[PDB]
């Protein structure tokens, strides 16, 4: 039983290999089919629309809008708080407006000089400059990009860049892919520089309630 | 007896909530009770006063003061040096004079231009500008403010925000509080970013040297 | 056996010392009894050759001239790629040429305003600037100083400084020492901060490829 010891082993891997494999195509096959809310185009064109006033007086515009368009996918303005988020090496804010575990909308920004990693995530993510600039060091490249007002970075999935903001850099974030990927990268620096568990409890408050708000609203449509 | 194994755990967490309670409301009444060998306002001043000179003939300046104010509460020249201080994602340089469990005095600053979360800890830290501009960015806030020699930011109990210095930039730091709450944060890009733990042990000698230093005051004049 | 007992952890406690007291003097000894491939000079002469043209051309001819001279210890072109590098709390990318158990040879640079702890290792590190800028703040110092393109930074053994470089700054980087000393800094924010574990993958594949490049040279030597 030599040789059938060693075929448990072989086979054990083989099995563990196409499993995950399965469960990959799976969840490939599941975002390529499913049905979404928001799409990164309807996001973008929103935010250039309102890109040319005060980025709150946008802000204030854009979140009407979405609750006008998407009712029961935006939450409400008692749950709208400003949250630090300190990731790759650079430190911003968020207002995060909609979550789903495939999509999340959210005000990102910063009012301070920042720049770091972007992450390297199984989801795209469009961001749409409402004032400020951003530019984005694509890989394998030496040279850099700056973006204004109006524009859009499209940080694609499973590409990796960095990121950088001057101070007082507000734009609108759309993410559509498989959401929780990002979550590691997203406490990363809570957990071994900023100590910041409050923070991170803020964080995981905010999230809990528009993951809530969606599977609300889902019940309600169903009865 | 299935109604006791869940009333055992339900009434022993309020009671767990209550003793941490009882354990702060007992720290922060010694707080208040406790005499402190400085106020932020005495350092504060301290430091303003030798702000229209140089950096350095102020640093001379200020600890020669400190040490005729408050003998033997301040580490002599034999003990003072310049160590790197990784944290939050920025990184300057600190010269320690002064510190116990419940306050500590020194000089910090950067000749670099660094930035990053500012930390959120059980203690009130003031900083005197003697030279340069520090941006601080509220929490809950989409815009920040630059302050200049003279002025005295007041990182506030439990409060966190974003600091970011330019080249340059030196002060004076008085912080007040529950001392510990600060270590692990002044520690964690030394443990999981620069691995310089000889920077580690150079801090922690100095921290050792001025606690030391404090109890050996305490034991002269007690007797 | 109180008085055994306590005899064993003297002895075992000056065992440890003197076995690792004796790793550390073979290994310094070996390090100072080697040939290497390249010296300091050399790169940095080679680099300030070309500093006065553009990075890339610089780059293009500093390749051709190092393959020319030392041929069979430097990467073909298909080896080549360009690898984000996130390290004491900055992000660049680096293009290795070279790399062996005691030297490695390679393109540094940014495209993006970064900067952050040096790093301390027991290797020299010699830095020649081609385009840009390069703050280096020593320690235990209060000032920092800015090098131009054909100055050469000299990153020592056992020092640590602060590193700050401005957008589109590029280099050439040659080390000598004990090149695993530095390892755990080149992974260290890639584990707790930007978790790109495919820069990861990149890195070591770069640094396998260069090591079995060196090995097989030494093989062909021997036959």
């Amino acid at each position: 039983s030599v040789d059938t010891m060693a075929l448990w082993l072989g086979l054990r891997a083989v099995l563990v290999v196409a499993g995950l494999a399965v469960l990959l195509q799976l969840i490939r096959g599941w975002l390529s089919s499913k049905s979404y809310v928001f799409n990164r185009e309807e996001i973008a064109r929103l935010a250039k629309e309102h890109s040319g006033l005060d980025y709150e007086v946008a802000f204030s515009k854009i979140i009407v809008e979405l609750r006008k368009k998407h009712p029961g996918h935006i939450l409400q303005d008692e749950d709208l708080q400003w949250v630090f988020v300190n990731a790759g090496g650079w430190m911003g804010s968020m207002c995060l407006l909609h979550a789903s575990l495939t999509e999340y909308v959210l005000l990102f920004g910063t009012a301070v000089d920042t720049g770091g990693h972007s992450g390297r995530y199984w989801a795209e993510i469009s961001d749409t400059i409402l004032s400020g600039t951003f530019r984005q060091w694509k890989e394998g490249t030496t040279k850099s990009e700056i973006f204004y007002p109006g524009d859009t970075i499209v940080h694609e999935v499973g590409e990796a860049t960095s990121v950088q903001w001057s101070s007082g850099t507000w734009m609108v974030e759309y993410g559509r892919g498989f959401i929780p990927s990002t979550l590691a990268f997203a406490l990363a620096d809570t957990i071994f520089s900023t100590q910041d568990f409050l923070t991170l409890f803020y964080t995981v408050k905010v999230y809990s309630k528009a993951l809530l708000l969606e599977a609300s609203t889902h019940l309600s449509q169903l009865g």
